[PDB]
């Protein structure tokens, strides 16, 4: 008996790091802007599969980030985790979103991020510095990949990194998370570290992100307590996580196509181009974007009802041959411009100029420090997370002339 179905299983794993899994490509394939999918529990959702009908409902604000709604689409058990906990403003709508972002903006300017290009620049040469005297083969992810954006961000938020060890282990736990319980458990550990660095902070006024948020908007009762430490951990999750990954990936995929890489070294006036055709290419977050009908939406002549989920998954929509020409083929010359690894509109990501200023300083740091750099093994021996997270791998083994 056939097994051909309207709504293939969503989400799905990739083979190949800088590749679609076999079924979002022909998701890519299939006309229209929209497509039924099944999620893990059985409950159907529409996914979006072409890139200006994602930008349009990314900008709809029927379709609601509330992440709390009942039909909201989950893609795994994990998902719990953050459902049961005040909502950071990822997950929220206006105008409380608003309200919220506006409270951490300051940090992620674009004066600010150029001003912490000298302390990033240390930072990536100081991990350089103890991978390369320590010689190879090293594990470019827990030696390199995670430590800069890690102790980054924490002299970003005010998080004292003599605890990295601690909270990078609850970050992963609950990343790597594949039960309702085991991600919970690795919640709350991040927030009871958080709530008590909250009160650190009402001791002793401190720096920091957190430490203003502490000092001004929680002591003013503008920010309950709890949305702090939702804030807090979205920002720490998000500042080691999605930058390692990028790094390891792009790595990967960099040396696969051995040309361009080449091409870069001998030109970083090709860098920045380079970041944004990498973001488009890997797009690492395609499975943060779920949201939820709150009243009816026709696309193009299909009917998004209300109470219905709605996935933008934006590496198929960067993958839209009509607006990337030659899509599937990586290109650091090409135009990478309006592509949707970042997101669009009110929820864009608001680390996006720290990601693009890291991922550049990482390359030109590897490209200076290791030319010879390379894999310690075959990438079919690397092991990818699944489609249920932030894309990547669990280590890269490399090597390099001693
Ligand atoms: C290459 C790395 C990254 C990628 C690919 C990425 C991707 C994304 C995407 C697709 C969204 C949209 C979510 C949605 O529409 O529901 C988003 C939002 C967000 N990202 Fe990132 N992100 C990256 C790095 C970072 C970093 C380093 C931070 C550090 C704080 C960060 C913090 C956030 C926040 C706070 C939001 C929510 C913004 C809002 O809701 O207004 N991200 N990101
Ligand atoms: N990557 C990423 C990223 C994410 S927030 C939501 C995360 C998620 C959503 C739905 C299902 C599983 C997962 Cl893990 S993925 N992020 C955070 C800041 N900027 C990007
Ligand atoms: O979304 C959040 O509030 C925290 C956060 C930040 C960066 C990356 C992922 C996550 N959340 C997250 C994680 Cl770490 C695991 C499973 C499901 C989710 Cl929604």
């Amino acid at each position: 008996t056939p097994q051909t179905t309207d709504a293939p299983a969503f989400p799905s794993n990739r083979s190949c790091p800088y590749q679609l899994p076999d079924g979002y490509a022909q998701l890519r394939d299939t006309p229209g802007p929209l497509h039924r999918v099944t999620l893990y529990d059985g409950r159907q959702a529409w996914v979006v599969t072409k890139h200006e009908a994602a930008r349009k409902l990314l900008g709809d604000p029927r379709l609601s980030s509330n992440r709390t709604d009942d039909n909201f689409p989950a893609t795994s058990p994990a998902f719990e985790a953050v459902r049961e906990s005040p909502q950071a403003f990822i997950g929220l709508d206006p105008p409380e979103h608003g309200t919220r972002r506006r409270m951490t903006i300051s940090e992620f300017t674009v004066k600010r991020i150029k001003g912490m290009r000298p302390e990033v620049e240390e930072v990536v040469h100081g991990f350089l510095d103890e991978m390369l005297a320590a010689g190879p083969t090293a594990d470019l992810v827990s030696q390199f990949a995670l430590p800069v954006p890690s102790m980054v961000i924490c002299r970003l938020l005010g998080v004292p990194y003599a605890d990295h060890e601690f909270f990078q282990d609850a970050s992963k736990r609950l990343v790597q998370s594949t039960d309702a319980q085991s991600a919970l458990t690795a919640r709350n550990d991040l927030a009871g570290y958080l709530d008590g660095l909250i009160t650190q902070f009402q001791t002793e006024p401190g720096a920091g992100l957190v430490g203003a948020l502490v000092a001004d908007q929680l002591a003013n009762g503008e920010i309950d307590r709890e949305e702090l430490i939702s804030t807090a951990m979205l920002l720490l999750i998000a500042g080691h996580e999605t930058t390692a990954s990028m790094t390891s990936l792009s790595v990967i995929t960099l040396l696969d196509h051995p040309e361009q890489y080449a091409a870069l070294r001998a030109d970083r006036s090709l860098v920045p181009g380079a970041v944004e055709e990498l973001l488009r290419y890997l797009a690492i977050a395609d499975i943060a974007g779920g949201r939820v009908a709150t009243a009816d939406i026709e696309v193009e002549g299909q009917l998004i009802r209300a109470g219905e989920g709605v996935i933008v998954v934006n590496s198929i929509a960067n993958r839209d041959g009509t607006v990337y020409e030659d899509p599937d083929a990586l290109d650091i010359h090409r135009s990478a411009r309006h592509h949707l690894a970042f997101g669009f509109g009110v929820h864009q990501c608001l680390g996006q100029n720290l990601a693009r200023l890291e991922l550049e300083v990482i390359l030109n740091a590897l490209m200076d420090r290791v030319p010879t750099l390379r894999l310690a093994v075959p990438v079919e021996q690397l092991v990818l997370r699944p489609g249920t997270t932030i894309q990547g791998v669990n280590e890269l083994p490399v090597t390099w002339h001693h």
